[PDB]
């Protein structure tokens, strides 16, 4: 029962986009429909945010913070110069204007979405060192994400997130099958990706960058483009951050809040192969995954990265290993679910039977009651305490 009553907000991984965008097909709910639509409709108040799909973990919780409050993007003076981008970004009303007086939130995070959600709250919380310093001695103007202090975030709750990464980047050919993924992705929302569209469609906000598909340009040809682009070939990307190595880096600082309560929910639709010991594709995973992608994850096996016989089970996109939880580079603490929710720590809900599509309904999956998922999960975190008492 109903203990609190945060707003949800639903954010997405390496692969999503706004309400308005990709002619109304939403990343939550795609061809089963419109999540948000569905919470909102029995009584949990759900907004949605839109960050650029292949943009740092960083540059994605700058844009959601502001996304939320209201006002023009900041991604610290520091880091621009750093990065070589631009410091400032879009500009945006301000979703909760109630996050700077008092209100909190609950995060549900898909995907990269999930790394996204921890860093934002590891900034709100604690600011960043370097920025505050770099203001100090530069004599710039300082973001109040940087400052530290701030705890909008009641919860997060990942779902078929790579927390430690995943093995997907190691395939010798990444770069061309990652593009063929987003270009799968609009084929579910029937849009073609060889055809100059004038309209948007999908926006990947590279505002920082400089970086837009052009007039005349297809999506196979801007694709081409951010290939050779700063946003693929820069650390200060989602590539980066999606590798083990990058999971584990950001790991190494992006802490578990004492004041919020983590959820994680894991992914699979993978066999084992008797002889081989390897995972193979169950029937039913979405295509854009089962022919190249699932099979590698399966089977790749790297010793001296630590990548043995635990990270074959995957959801096609994601190693289930990576999923309950950081662990590289990490002193966050992990308790598989016991009927009770803990704060401050990651509360491993399991591993559900579905691919790393079919979760948020941009693939079908008939057997997979999507909507019940959702409510179950909102349901429960309504029922989140903000404040426990401590007894025997
Ligand atoms: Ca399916
Ligand atoms: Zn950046």
């Amino acid at each position: 029962s109903r203990a609190n009553d945060a707003p949800i907000v639903l954010l997405h991984g390496f692969t999503g986009w706004g309400r308005e965008e990709m002619f109304g097909f939403k990343y939550w709910g795609g061809v089963r429909g419109d999540i948000e639509q569905w919470l909102n409709d029995n009584g949990y108040r759900t907004y949605t945010l839109a960050v650029g799909p292949l943009s740092s973990n960083w540059d994605r919780a700058c844009e959601a913070y502001a996304q939320l409050v209201g006002g023009t993007v900041d991604y610290g003076a520091a880091h621009a110069a750093k990065h070589g981008h631009a410091r400032f970004g879009r500009t945006y009303p301000g979703l909760l204007p109630e996050l700077k007086r008092g209100g909190r939130i609950h995060i549900i995070a898909h995907s990269q979405g999930g790394q996204t959600a921890r860093m934002l709250v590891s900034l709100l919380e604690n600011g960043s060192q370097e920025e505050r310093e770099y203001a100090k001695a530069h004599n710039v103007s300082l973001s109040p994400l940087f400052e530290g202090g701030h705890h909008f975030v009641l919860s997060v709750t990942t779902i078929a997130t790579p927390h430690d990464g995943t093995t997907l980047v190691n395939m010798v050919d990444f770069t061309d099958r990652f593009f063929d993924l987003q270009k799968c992705v609009l084929k579910a929302a029937a849009v073609a990706s060889n055809v100059p569209y004038t309209s948007q469609v999908y926006d990947f906000k590279l505002d920082q960058w400089g970086l837009r598909r052009q007039p005349g340009e297809s999506f196979d040809q801007y694709f081409e483009r951010l290939k050779r682009s700063p946003v693929w070939t820069s650390t200060d990307t989602a590539r980066y951050d999606l590798s083990v190595p990058g999971a584990e880096k950001l790991n190494q600082w992006v802490k578990a809040s004492p004041n919020t309560y983590y959820l994680s929910f894991a992914t699979e639709r993978t066999y084992r192969g008797a002889l081989t010991g390897n995972y193979y594709p169950e029937l039913g995973m979405n295509a854009c995954s089962a022919v190249v992608c699932a099979p590698f994850l399966g089977s790749y096996r790297n010793a001296t990265l630590g990548i043995d016989d635990r990270w074959l089970e995957n959801d096609g996109i994601v190693n289930a290993f990576s999923m309950n939880g950081p662990k590289r580079g990490s002193t966050d603490r992990i308790v598989p679910y016991d009927g009770t929710i803990k704060k401050g720590v990651w509360n491993d809900m399991g591993t559900y039977n579905v691919d790393h599509l079919e979760v948020i309904g941009v693939d079908p999956n008939p057997l997979f009651d999507i909507r019940a998922f959702y409510l179950r999960l909102a349901e429960q975190l309504a029922s989140l305490q903000p404040h426990h008492h401590h007894h025997h």
